[PDB]
């Protein structure tokens, strides 16, 4: 039996080949931040707040009070799965004399057609990934975090999120998202051949070293038009059921695991899978092998005067080059997917997010030492 | 030894004497929304829209979809504590021709000299708390309700919450707030002998029967001022220790339970627990008897463009009498209170939540009928 107590005393490593909140299983809160480094702030205090950060991650995701006065939000709590993971922006190199050293992954993601970005609430030189299973143990590190940047850096953008609860349904099982859909089914995990090839650069720019590379999107969900759509138009939307995930191709006995059958067809001839439904298209076998891990987070944040909800997905997806993963998918999803014609694609990120911290050391400290 | 899947299994009664959201314990997740009729919504409309929110709450409530048009965003998930609560504004009766039976308890609040509020994040014909212990149950619930409003009424507001999970501390323990004090220990329970006096209408207009009057304040904490303070600074503004909640006139021994010593001086003569200290001054027994339930959530909403959290707590009290409850003890804690320089009171409600649905009725029917 797993005890409820188990929500808090799990504790996921911070020293690590790969930082935490990559492989780190779903989390129910989640604080995404962008900063953008003070004017006349260069590579040396980079790297002090690089240190500052990595010093307090160590520590609060330990469960122990930050290095300086704690404020005691997170006080009588375990870890609760707190991981915080740090990323760079195309912008941060310019910044702090590491131009040599940006990636040619960091190249900007294309204009889609389809885009809506806010850039003011868009990309930054520093990202920050903070996510726990209880709300105070993941505000007070998002808080501990913000106040350590001090003057050295100002928040850009940052946003909220949420998932489902550890414990509120009978066994574990995969998640949904505010479309109602069963989310998460197919990704790559570790233990499959490929796994590290598709999303972690590898050993041998040297500094990204068991790194990914992030894209971060915030995808509203025009839930006002998707909520007046049959059963069959969602689920053609996405090739799959909402009852369990299985694929339209299953029949009864089909379950969430059942491999999907794309040649499948009904008594007029008709594709089962429709042509453009969203999880044909994005197959890695659909796309040259082109794979990413996500692992996203919810959101909420209020209504508009007519009642629109601002609502949708965090999309969080990780790749070893997003010209490999993130990039090729979304140019056929574009005006490709059934999916798009629901969903506002209103801010973008795309950061490199080097390898975890070993004992002693601070993260990007091969960066910013060199 | 508790398991982890009583966080989705639990469930809270919607049938009863009194609402659930007022004794329930404190949940993970909330949001609060408010609603404006809609030109053409009197009476009878109204009685119809509390008709579809009570079936909504009932069946959501016990872990059940919605009647018709599911989302399934809940789906999978068990009731997670899942509770719903109504209330009716000032402004209802006169857009309802209910004026005769608007009680003299939702007479308007005080304009505090504290206050700070924005009037269109306040008030509102009517009110719908929602709580539960999983995020994608109470987003679930909350879209449910507001899409029943349909063309009857608009939402005026709409906040959302969060608190400390289930299994997040080794045992169950009173709650923190974003300040990191600990906040709920002398919180009035049933079972206390003035429990339903202070809280519950008896078996005013009797539609009021066994309802209670919730008071509403989203209290911006200024956490910028407030966490440049030592812990000293700190613990004699509440009166109370951060580590384990004690009163400061308590020994090494005492704990949040040990009862509060008023006269109790140093060496030098001063009393102990300052004069203005807010849990001194907050007392029913320096209030003339004054007293309410206290049942928050904590907020955060992002950062304004000049790094200032949007964060605090989401005060909710429950009193049979505002009169007797929230209103004499702002009174006093409007200049008084050491706590007032590090808040900004920046939203304010007032509702009549009146007495649990029976079986076969539904919630506010006494009123409504007609
Ligand atoms: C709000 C926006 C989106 C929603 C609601 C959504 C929903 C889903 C759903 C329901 C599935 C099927 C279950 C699963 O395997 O996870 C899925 C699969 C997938 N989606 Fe999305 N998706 C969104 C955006 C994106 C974007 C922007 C990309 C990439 C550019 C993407 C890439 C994928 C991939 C790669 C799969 C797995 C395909 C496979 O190998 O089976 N999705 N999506
Ligand atoms: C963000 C704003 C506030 C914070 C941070 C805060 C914090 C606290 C804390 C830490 C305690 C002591 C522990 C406890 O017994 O719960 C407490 C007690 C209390 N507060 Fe507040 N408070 C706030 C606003 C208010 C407001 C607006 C009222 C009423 C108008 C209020 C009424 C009370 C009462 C009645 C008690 C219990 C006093 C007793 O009988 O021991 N508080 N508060």
């Amino acid at each position: 039996a797993t005890p409820l107590t188990s929500l808090g005393s799990e504790q996921a490593m911070f020293h690590g080949k790969h930082q935490p909140g990559i492989t780190t299983p779903m989390q129910a809160r989640g604080h995404l931040v962008a900063f953008d480094l003070a004017a006349g702030a260069g590579r040396k205090e980079a790297a002090a707040l690089l240190r500052r950060w990595s010093d307090t991650a160590r520590r609060l995701m330990a469960g122990e009070p930050a290095g300086s006065r704690d404020t005691d939000v997170a006080r009588d709590a375990g870890p609760s799965s707190l991981t915080v993971t740090f990323g760079f922006g195309h912008s941060f190199f310019g910044r702090t004399g590491l131009e040599k050293q940006r990636p040619v992954a960091l190249d900007p993601l294309p204009d889609f057609s389809s885009d809506h970005l806010d850039k003011n609430r868009s990309n930054g030189d520093l990202w920050v990934q903070i996510g726990a299973d209880d709300a105070l143990v993941a505000f007070h590190a998002l808080r501990a975090i913000q106040r350590d940047a001090g003057a050295a850096a100002r928040v850009r953008w940052q946003m909220n999120g949420f998932n489902r609860s550890p414990g509120a349904t009978a066994h574990p099982m995969t998640a949904r998202n505010l479309m109602g859909q069963v989310d998460g089914t197919r990704n790559p995990k570790p233990g499959e051949a490929d796994f590290d090839r598709r999303i972690f650069v590898p050993e041998p720019p040297a500094w990204m070293a068991n790194g990914s590379y992030v894209v971060v999107r915030r995808i509203r969900m025009l839930l006002d038009d998707w909520e007046e759509l049959s059963l069959k138009a969602q689920e053609d939307v996405i090739g799959r059921r909402k009852s369990d995930g299985a694929p339209l191709s299953g029949g009864s006995g089909a379950t969430e695991s059942t491999e999907m059958d794309l040649e499948k067809t009904d008594g007029s001839g008709e594709l089962v899978v429709p042509i453009n439904a969203h999880a044909r298209i994005t197959r890695p076998d659909q796309n040259g092998g082109a794979a990413m891990v996500r692992r996203p987070f919810s959101y909420h944040d209020g209504f508009d005067a007519d009642g629109v909800p601002d609502a949708g997905l965090l999309f969080v997806c990780w790749q070893a080059d997003p010209l490999r993963g993130f990039v090729p998918v979304q140019r056929k999803l574009d005006r490709g997917d059934a999916l798009s014609q629901f969903i506002r694609h209103e801010a973008s990120g795309l950061f490199a997010v080097p390898g975890g911290a070993a004992e002693g050391e601070y993260v990007g400290q091969r960066l910013l030492e060199g």
